[PDB]
DNA sequence: TAG
């Protein structure tokens, strides 16, 4: 382009469940990362047919799915759709978002060939600023420091405009594949759904991602800590 | 406009 940050070598599909929506000062209850090398995406076969079948996930993938005890209760709305509550997370012995979690994420990211780019649906307004806020509370250094990120809503908008309607995760998936997504509002279900829409046009997605990746350190926290 |  020249590419502003070089080729993204690893795409990290990311999904968070949390206790509520942005004005509630929400906290994370579940986290899922799906790390895919760009080779896996460029090896995805072209989406043919109307509709095309849902693309097959790459064989080679690193996956991390974690349930996390938040510091405050879930809104009733959040619990009904995620199937999670703070109390039941604690009955199941889930720990808080803590320094160890940060050390876990860092080691997971370091397994990936660099640089890594986080991909989340509406990430620019939800997942990235939320995650930035969770990590901010920790005295521990951010494990996301040399990482990049993109919002898949912008990606799919550009990809479909390259070919009114909704750009919610489920809407896009149903429009592309004429099927309902499964396990919605679980971190891993919605991450796998996200993987599928991004595999719709894998080459165009990588190109767009390389051009719009931005440092996660420029992400503004969703809300302030004490 | 999209837990
Ligand atoms: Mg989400
Ligand atoms: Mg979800
Ligand atoms: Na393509």
């Amino acid at each position: 382009q020249t590419l502003p940050h070089g080729h993204m070598q690893t795409l990290i599909f990311l999904d968070l469940e949390a206790t509520g929506l942005p004005s509630s000062r929400p906290e994370v209850t579940e986290l899922c990362l799906l790390a895919v090398h760009r080779r896996a995406l460029e090896n995805t076969s072209i989406s043919q047919g109307h509709p095309p079948p849902v693309p097959r996930p790459p064989r080679v993938v690193d996956k991390l799915s974690l349930c996390i005890a938040p510091g405050k209760a879930c809104s009733p709305g959040a619990s009904e759709i995620t199937g999670l509550s703070k109390a039941e997370l604690e009955v199941q012995g889930r720990q808080r978002f803590d320094d160890n979690l940060a050390i876990l994420l860092r080691a997971f990211l370091q397994r990936q060939p660099q640089p890594c780019c986080l991909v989340a649906h509406n990430g620019d307004r939800y997942d990235f600023p939320l995650l930035q806020t969770e990590l901010a509370r920790l005295s521990t250094p951010s494990p996301l420091d040399g990482t990049f990120c993109v919002d898949s809503i912008a990606a799919l908008k550009a990809l479909e405009q390259a070919s009114r309607k909704s750009y919610s995760l489920g809407s896009i998936y149903t429009r592309l594949y004429w099927q309902a997504p499964t396990d919605s509002h679980t971190a891993e279900g919605d991450v796998l759904t996200l993987l599928s829409i991004c595999q719709w046009k894998p080459q165009a997605l990588l190109q767009w991602v390389d051009e719009h990746a931005r440092p996660f350190s420029t992400v503004k926290p969703m809300y302030g800590t004490p």
